[PDB]
């Protein structure tokens, strides 16, 4: 048994709602909320945004200490670093961005991070900003994460198209 509530089961292992996830993240306190980061990790809008804002920007200070250490994260990768007051840990996932011609086959690589973590409170990857069809976000994902994933999708009109298009 775990904290989420008022989720739609969609698979063994998928779970979706319509909430804002840093309303959530609040609310539930998980061991992992996934961010939407960029390879720069600069948490500038979109989920980064509005997570960052959530955390009075210190999950920006520690994003820029550790790009100067690391360098920046690949297309499809990811990176644990802290939760702030939203969760014990985030994971910056870079999903491809159709905005900037990223190849979408990297979607499936963004979500298989998700699987090295056995619960986690998510956007859909490369879905808002970054320019992606939130249905095939949704499907990829269906198809990719093995582990428990609770999806947050702040839309309500796009929540009940992704629910009712479902296969
Ligand atoms: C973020 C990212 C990474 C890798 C997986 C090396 C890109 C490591 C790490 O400790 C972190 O906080």
């Amino acid at each position: 048994v775990n904290s989420f509530s008022g989720y739609l089961k969609l698979t063994d292992n998928v779970y979706i709602k319509n909430a804002d996830i840093v309303e959530e993240a609040k609310k539930v306190k998980p061991t992992v909320v996934v961010n939407a980061a960029n390879v720069y990790l600069k948490h500038g809008g979109g989920v980064a945004g509005a997570l960052n804002k959530a955390t009075n920007n210190a999950m920006q200070v520690e994003s820029d200490d550790y790009i100067a250490t690391n360098g920046p994260l690949k297309v499809g990768g990811s990176c644990v670093l802290s939760g702030h007051n939203l969760a014990k840990h985030c994971l910056h996932v870079v999903g491809p961005n159709v905005n900037k011609g990223e190849d979408i086959q990297l979607l499936k690589s963004a979500y298989e991070n998700f699987n090295q973590h056995e619960v986690l409170l998510a956007p859909l990857l490369s879905a808002g900003i970054f320019g992606a069809d939130p249905i095939h976000s949704l499907r990829v994902c269906v198809d990719t994460v093995r582990t428990n994933v609770y999806l947050a999708v702040f839309d309500k009109n796009l929540y009940d198209k992704l629910v009712s298009s479902f296969l």
